[PDB]
C-alpha cells in the first residue's frame, strides 16, 4: 500500500512482500509467514530469493553498484537521501503502524523509531565531520627526505547490512545511510520476523533516487544469509545482534572489514550522592522500555548501601505501576514480546534466580504466550554472579537489584557480566565518575542517563562479547571505508634544497 | 651470546633458544630446529611451549599484564622502547649476523632491518601523533541538547602479534612496539623457521625494562598457534603473513580487532613520460631485493608501447649484472631463498609463463637448492591473466613485463590480480597519475619510486586478497585500541539556557 | 520592496535604506546618497547612525546579543540559516537586480553572486566538521601524571564584519554565517558604495528568525567605522578589503582576533606543456570577470618561451572579442567600474606601462566615465618590475604578460609583487607543480585553473601585503572562537594506579 | 664562563653581555646596566645593537635567515633542539645561579624553570602532533565537481619573540622551539631588566647546530624594540608581557600573526564540596609562588559561605608560616620582588583596599626595598569590586579573600575583573563544575589544582584583556604557521564519472 503500491503482491488474503534483486522487485525462492507478536497472526508473508537470485543479486552490486554508487557525487547521494527522509516522513503513520503491527511495538515507541529513522537521514551531513585525508610532509626521518604523503578514504564497494528484530526499520536505515554516504553498495538482510520495515525503506530509498542496482534487500532466514557473508564480492559486514551470531558470522566471513554490535545488556550503577529521583525513573524507563528488547537496557542494577533502599524501592513502584496490554492504547506502556519463546526463557532465569537467593520486588507475572510483566529481582552480591539474568543476556523486560559497600564493588560487579556494551553511572562526585569512566570495560558510559544510543549522535559498540568496533554519525565510516595511501618521491628533483 | 647470555642453552653442539613465558624464559615442549637456508645447516635449536605453558602464559599476559603494561605511564613506555633501541643498536652487528645466518639475507639488507627496528622504537614518539579524543558537543540536535560526548582510545588488552619470515626482526618490534605505547599486553609469535631474532629483541626489550609479565614469545609451529588467536583473553590479533593462513586465523579467531597485511606481489606502471633511468632501477631493485622475499616486491611491470622497449631493456641488464652468492660477501647482490622449495614454485612458475607464450628476457637458471637467477619475464597482454606468476604471488624474485597501449589497460592489468597491496606508478603528467590514484585497487600507491613500507612512516595495508587495516605510524593504533565514550546529561541542570 | 517593506522609506523620490540598530530599523545620522557605476545616478539613499546610536547598538550587541545568539542552540542557528536560504533564494531576481544596478554587475555574475550566498547559508552544515574538541591524557609527561586535559572552541562574543564592494552580498552573508554558526553576534559594516544588498540579505536573516539583538548593519562612511573596530566590546575584527585599510584597521582596533582578506591581484602561470586552450580560456576570464573588480583576479601572465606566442595571442583575442556595455543586456561581457576613479588609474597605469617598454596586446580603449575596454599588456622581464601595473593593484580589467625562460624565473617573478593572495599554474609535470606550491608564497595555488575563491569551499587568504589568516568552510572557525581549555587534576586520588 | 666563554667580555670588573647578531656575537650600541633584586647591585652589563645593526639584522634573518631554518629538515631540527637541552642541562647549575641572583628566584624556582626549558626543547617530538594537513575531497557540492583540495601549513618565515622578566628562560626557549620547529627563523627580544638566561640559552641553541643566520637576540629596551615589530620581514610577533604593551605591540605592528600572553591575575573559587586541605594549599601556593610575579598567580579566592571560614584561615596560617630572605637559603620560601617599584604598588594596593573596607588577614609588612611578606586581603563581597586589588593586577604576593553566597556569586565576581586568562576552581560536583566552566571568561580552566601553565602541556592563553590565542604543545603551530591552499582542478579530464 501506497509506497509498496506495485510492489506488494495481494496473494489469497496476506499481503506478500518480494525481496529486492538489485534493480527488480522479486523473488521466485520460498514464501515465509511474517507474523505479529500481539496475536501471533500471521500478518504477511516475504518472498525469499532462491540461490540463483542471490548469486546474481551480488553479481549486480558487484560489478555495477559499487560503480553507480560511487560514481553518484556525494552532493547528490546526500540529496537522494534527504529525499529518502521526506518520504518516509510523509508516510510516518504507515511505517509505525507496520512497527506497532510486526514488532509488537508500543505506538509513541514505533514513532519514535521512524523519527529516528528519518533524522539519520537528514543528518548524512554530519557524518562528513570524519571525511578528509592527511597529508604527511616527510622531513621528519632521514629517510623520507624529499618524499610526501597523502592518506584518504576509500569506500570498499559492496557493504552487506545484516540487522536485528528489535529495531527493524532504524538499523536498516542507519547502515544504508553510512555505508551509502561513502560510496558503497548495500545488501541488506533483515531479520527474518520482522522485515517489513526494511522493505518500506528500501522503497522510499529506491523512489528518492538510490542508484537501482547499488542495493538490495534479501529475506533470508539465518544461515541462507551466510551464503552473502562468505562471498569476497562482500568486502565489509555492517553486523547488529546476538554475541553467537556474530561469532558464526565472522568465522564464515574470514577476512574482512568488521562492525559487530552484539549487544548483550547493561549495568547501572547508583552512587550515594545521586539524585534518586532522575536515576530511578531513568532506571525503571531503561528496564523496561519495548518491552526490555534494547541492547542497551538496564539489566542490573547496582547501589551503594546508603541509596540503595529508596532507590530500589522507587524503581519498584515505577514498574508496577506499568500498564501491559496490546501496543495501540497509547495508554499501555507495555506490549508484547516477539516471541513466546522470549517470555519462556524469562521466566526460567526469573526462577533461577529466586532458586539461587533471588527475591521479585516487582512483576513476576506471565500474562499470555507473548505478556509479562517487567520484573525486578533483588539478589545478594554473594549470589548473583551465578545467576543466569546475570551471566547471560535475557532479552525482556527484567534486571538485577544488588546492594553494594562502594564503588569498587560496584564496578568489579559492572565488569563481572560477559559483556560490555555501555554502563550507566548516576551520581555527582567527579573523581568517583572519573575512575568508574576508566575502570568500566564498555563501549560508552552514560553519565547521569539511561543508556540510550539514540542515532548514535555520540558514537556506540561492544568491548568484551559486545562486539568490536563502532557505529554513530562520522564514525561508522571506519567500517565501509579503507585507507588509500599515495607516496610521493621528489628525491633529488629539486622541490626541497636538502629539507 | 651477550643479550642471550644467560637465555640460550648450548646442548650438544647447537645453541637451544626458548620460549619466554611472560616471566621466564624457558619451555617444556617439543624441541625444534632452525636452519640456515646458506647451507640447510641446523644453526640452532627452538623450544617450543607446552599447552600448559601456553595456557598459563596466557593467563598472566591477560591477568597481570594488561594492568603492568597498562598502568606503566606512556612516559615510562617511551623510555622503555627507547633503551631497548639503544641496547638493539650497540648489539647490530650480533643481529645483522643472525639475520644473514638465520634468513639468508644479503649483509647490507640485514643491516637495514635492524636499524629500521632500532628507528622504530626511537619513533615511537611520533605514534603519539593519532593519541587524543573528541570533545561533541551536544546541541547540534534537538534530542541531544544539554548532553556532551567525550569519545578517546583505551588499550583492548592483549595483543597477539603473528609474524612472516621475511622480516622476522623488523615485524616483531614494530607490532610490539605499537601494541605496546598504547597500554597493551604482547604474544608474539614468530615464524617457527628464524625465530631467533624476534627472541633476540625481545630480551632487548626485557633488559630495557618492558614489564615482564606484559610480553611473551612462544615458538608455535604454525597451527599450534591457532590456541592463541583463538582464545577470548586475546582481543586482537596483529598478523602479517600470506593470504591462505590470515583467512584461517580469522576462521578460527571469531570476533576480535584485526590488522592482516596479507602481502600478495605489486604491479608497476611505467608511463611514456616516465624517467627510464629512475624507473629501471627502481623496477630492478623492486624485483630482486632480498630475493623478491618482500611482500611489496614488485612482480609484474606495465609499460606503455614508446618506452616498453628500453625499459624492459634496461631492466634486464640490471638484473642479469647481478651477483647471486652466499650473502656474507658485501659483493653478492642476491642471497639464497628460505627454502629449497620455494625455488622449485619459482621454476614451475617460470616454466608454466613459457608455455603459456612467455619468454624470459633475464635470469631463469637455478643454481642450487636455494639459489636462483632473479629472472624476468616478457608476456603478451593477450595470455598474461593466465600465468601462474600473474594470478598467484612467486615469492621470489621473478616478475612479468608486459606492453600495453595506453593508461587503462596499465590499470586494468594492474588490477587483474588477486591482491592489491602496493602499486607504482612513474611517470610525470598530474592527470594520467590522478586517474591511476583514484583506479588502483591497492592500498597504497607509489608515484616515481618502488614500494617500499619501510618502517612505516605512512601507512601500509591490503585491499582484496592482501587484507584489511592499515600499520603505520600513528595509524596502528586503530588496531590494538578501542574507543570508548563518555556521555554526559545536563538536562534541566541550568548548564546551558536553552543551547 | 517586499522584504524591506516596511523597511525603506520612500523620502522625494529616492528610496531610503536605514542602519539596522539590533532590535529596530533606524538611524538618526546623515543620509548618504548610493549611485550605480551605471549611469552615474542617485538609485537610493542609506541612513547612517548617530555616535549615540553606533554606543547603543554595540551596548546591546555586547549585553544581550551574545547570550541570544550563543544561548540559541547551533540546530536552530542552523535553521535561521537555512530559513534565510530559502528567503534569499525565492526573491533571488530582486537580489540581483539591485547587484546590477547598485555595483554595476553583469546580470549572470549577479545571478551568481546569489545563488553564492544562498548556498553559504545551506552549507552551514559543513562548517561543522572543525567542531570538536581534543582530549589530551596527561601520563605522556611525569609532571602532568594522573592530569587530563579538554580543549574546545568557544565563541568570542561580538565580531565585526566590515565588507568591500565587489563583493556586497556575499562577503556579507559570508561573515554572518560563519560568524554566527558558532554563537556569536555580529555588527555588519558594508562598504558605503553598495550597502543595500547587505540590508536585504540582514533582512531576510531576521526574517527568518536571526536574535534581532545579534545583528547589526551599519550604514556608516569609512573612518567612521574606526569607532566599532577599536571597541573592547568587539572582540573579532573579519576585514576584506585593502591592504591600506586593513593596517588601518588593526593599528586602531589593538590586541583582538583577527582576519584579513586584503586581496591584491594573482599571477598566472602557464607552463611549456599546459593545456593552452585552457589556459587561454581561463586567463582572460580570470583577467576581465566583473572588470577586474576581484581580488582574485588575474594581474600578471607569465609564460615560459616555447608556449608564450600562442597563449598571449589567444588570451589577446578572448579579450578583444568581448561585448562592453550595460550589465542588463545578457550580451553584454563586461560592466562598468565602480567609479571613474578608478578608471583614471587603469588608464594612467596603462600610460605608465608603455611608457617603461609596455605594449598593449589587447583593450586600452577607455568608452567613458566609468567604462573600458579589458586591458592586456605585454612587457619584458627586465622592465616589468618597476611598472605600476607590477608594483601595485590597479583594481580593473588590466593585466601584464611576461615571457619567461623557466619556471625559476616564472616564480621569481611571480613573487615579486608585494601580495600573495592566490596563484594559478597551468602543466602537466608533477615535479614542476611540486616545485611551483612550495615556492610560491600565496594561500593558495590553483592548478590548472583561474584563482576562483567561490563559497570558500576550500580556504583562503594571504601571505606578504595580502594579509593574514583563513576564511573557509571550516576553517574561518579560527577566527571568531577562542580555544578554552579545562585541565583536571586527580593525582593521588586513585582514578590510575601511577599511569 | 663555560658557554658564553669567548662570549662574555670582562670589562672593568662587571661582566659585559654582548647581542647576538645572526650570525656573531656583538653590538656597537649603548650598554646598559643589569641589577639584582636581592641587593640592587650591578651584577653585569648588556650591549645593545645599534640602528644599523638591528637593521643588518632582520636583513639577515630575513634574506638568509628564514631558508636556512626552513630548509634544515624537520629532522636535524630536533637533532638540534635535543642537543640544546643536553647543554643547558649540563649547565643547570650555572643556569640556576644567574636565575637566582639575576631575577631573585628562589633556588628550587629557578631549578623548575631550567628543567622546563630543557623538557620543553626535548619534547618539541610532541609539537608533531599538529603538523599534518587536510585532503578535501571537491564532490560534495556541483561547483567543487571533479576538483580537489589539499591544505597544509608553512612557517611564516621571521618570528619575534618578545619576553617577560618573571620567566626570563623558558618563555625564550619556549617561543623559540615552537617558532624553529616548523621551520621559522627567529629574533628575541629579552625584558632588559634580565637578559642574561635568554644569552645562555641562545649560546647553548647556537652551540647545538641551530642555524647560526636563523637566530638573533637584541638587548633593547623597552620602545627601542618597536622597531622590530613594525618591521615588514617580521611575520609573526610572540608576545608575552602587560596588557598595556602588548597593545602597543599591535598598534606599532599593524596587521600580522600574533600571540598575545598578557596576563593579569587569576581568580581560585572553593566549593562547599572541597578539600578545604588541598584547596588551602594549591591557593596558598598559587598566591606566593615566586613573590606572585606569576602571570598564573591567584590574585582572587572566592568561597561558599560553609567552608570560607576554615579556608581562608588555612590559607592564612600557611602564608604567614612562610620565610622571607634571600633565594640561596634552601630554607627561604619567598625571595625579593623585581623592584622596589613593584613593591611600592603592593602597599598602596594592600592600603587602598583596607581603605575600601578590606582587612589583612596575614602579611603586610614590607621588609625592604624589594621585600615584602606574601599578603592576604579579606573584602567585604559589596566592596571588593572598586579596589585596586580586584581591577588591576598587582604583581606581587597579594590576594584577596570573598566570601560568596552561591556559584553564580563566585562565578559573577570571578569574571568581573578585566582579565581572563585562567581560573581554578575546587569542588567535587560535576554540574556544579561544568557551569562554572561554561561561564567563566577565561582560556583556561584548572579543576581541584593551582593555575600553572609549566611547559604547554596544555594549552594556555588569554580572553578578554588576558590576549589573544595560545601557547602550548601543538598549538603554537597556529601562531607562527600560516596555511597554503592547493586546488587542483581535474574537470573533464577523465578521473571521476560525474562524481
Ligand atoms: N601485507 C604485508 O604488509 C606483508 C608483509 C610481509 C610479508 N607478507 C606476506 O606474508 C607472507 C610472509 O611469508 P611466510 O611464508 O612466512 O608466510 P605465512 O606462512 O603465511 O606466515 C604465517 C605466520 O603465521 C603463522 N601460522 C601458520 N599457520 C598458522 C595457523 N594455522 N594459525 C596461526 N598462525 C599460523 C606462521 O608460523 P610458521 O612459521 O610456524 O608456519 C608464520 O609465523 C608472504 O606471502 C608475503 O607476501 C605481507
Ligand atoms: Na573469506
Ligand atoms: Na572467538
Ligand atoms: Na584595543
Ligand atoms: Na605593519
Amino acid at each position: 500500500a501506497g509506497l509498496l503500491e506495485g510492489v506488494i503482491k495481494e496473494k489469497g488474503g496476506v499481503p506478500v512482500y518480494p525481496s529486492y534483486l538489485a534493480g527488480e522487485w522479486g523473488g521466485s525462492g520460498q514464501e515465509i509467514e511474517v507474523k505479529s507478536p500481539i496475536d501471533l497472526a500471521t500478518i504477511a508473508k516475504v518472498i525469499s530469493p532462491s540461490r540463483e537470485e542471490v548469486e546474481r543479486t551480488l553479481d549486480v552490486l558487484f560489478k555495477r553498484g559499487r560503480w553507480s554508487a560511487r560514481d553518484m557525487p556525494g552532493t547528490e547521494r546526500l540529496a537522494v537521501l534527504r529525499k529518502a527522509a521526506d518520504i518516509i516522513e510523509r508516510n510516518l503513520d504507515v511505517f509505525a503502524e507496520v512497527l506497532v503491527m510486526n514488532a509488537g511495538k508500543p505506538k509513541s515507541a514505533a514513532v519514535g523509531e521512524v523519527k529516528a529513522a528519518v533524522d539519520r537521514l537528514r543528518l548524512a551531513e554530519l557524518d562528513l565531520k570524519k571525511i578528509g585525508g592527511d597529508y604527511i610532509p616527510g622531513d621528519w626521518t632521514y629517510d623520507t627526505l624529499e618524499t610526501e604523503g597523502l592518506v584518504r578514504r576509500e569506500p570498499l564497494g559492496v557493504v552487506a547490512a545484516i540487522t536485528p528484530f528489535n529495531y527493524p526499520l532504524f538499523d536498516a536505515v542507519n547502515k544504508i545511510t553510512y555505508s551509502f554516504i561513502y560510496g558503497n553498495a548495500v545488501v541488506v538482510k533483515p531479520s527474518i520476523s520482522d522485515p517489513l520495515p526494511a522493505a518500506m525503506a528500501v522503497k522510499a530509498l529506491l523512489d528518492a533516487g538510490f542508484p537501482p542496482d547499488a542495493i538490495a534487500l534479501l529475506n533470508l532466514p539465518g544461515k541462507e544469509a551466510e551464503k552473502i557473508v562468505a562471498d569476497d564480492r562482500v568486502a565489509a559486514v555492517s553486523f547488529t545482534g546476538s554475541t553467537e551470531v556474530g561469532e558464526r558470522v565472522v568465522k564464515v566471513g574470514g577476512v574482512k572489514q568488521y562492525v559487530m554490535e552484539l549487544g548483550g545488556g547493561d549495568p547501572a550503577i547508583v552512587l550515594e550522592d545521586a539524585d534518586l529521583d532522575l536515576a530511578a525513573d531513568k532506571i525503571a524507563r531503561g528496564i523496561y522500555s519495548y518491552a526490555g528488547q534494547r541492547c542497551d537496557a538496564i539489566k542490573l542494577v547496582l547501589a551503594e548501601r546508603p541509596v540503595y533502599g529508596k532507590l530500589v524501592e522507587e524503581v519498584a513502584k515505577r514498574l508496577s505501576s506499568l500498564r501491559v496490554g496490546d501496543p495501540r492504547d497509547p495508554t499501555v506502556d507495555v506490549g508484547p514480546l516477539i516471541s513466546p519463546s522470549a517470555v519462556d526463557e524469562m521466566m526460567a532465569a526469573i526462577e533461577d534466580a529466586v532458586e539461587k537467593g533471588g527475591r521479585v520486588l516487582a512483576g513476576g507475572r506471565r500474562l499470555g504466550p507473548t505478556y509479562v510483566q517487567p520484573t525486578f529481582v533483588e539478589a545478594p552480591a554473594d549470589r548473583v554472579k551465578d545467576m543466569v539474568l546475570y551471566k547471560r543476556e535475557v532479552f525482556a523486560p527484567v534486571a538485577l537489584a544488588v546492594e553494594v559497600k562502594d564503588l569498587d564493588q560496584a564496578i568489579e560487579l559492572a565488569n563481572g557480566r560477559p559483556y560490555g556494551l555501555d554502563a550507566a553511572v548516576f551520581g555527582r562526585d567527579v573523581v568517583k565518575i572519573r575512575r568508574a569512566v576508566r575502570l568500566l570495560e564498555v563501549g560508552a558510559i552514560y553519565i547521569n542517563d539511561m543508556p540510550r544510543h539514540g542515532i548514535g549522535y555520540y558514537p556506540f559498540g561492544g568491548r568484551k562479547k559486545s562486539g568490536v568496533f563502532r557505529e554513530g554519525i562520522g564514525y561508522a565510516v571506519e567500517a565501509v571505508t579503507a585507507y588509500k595511501t599515495i607516496v610521493f618521491n621528489y628525491k633529488g628533483k629539486g622541490v626541497w634544497k636538502y629539507e
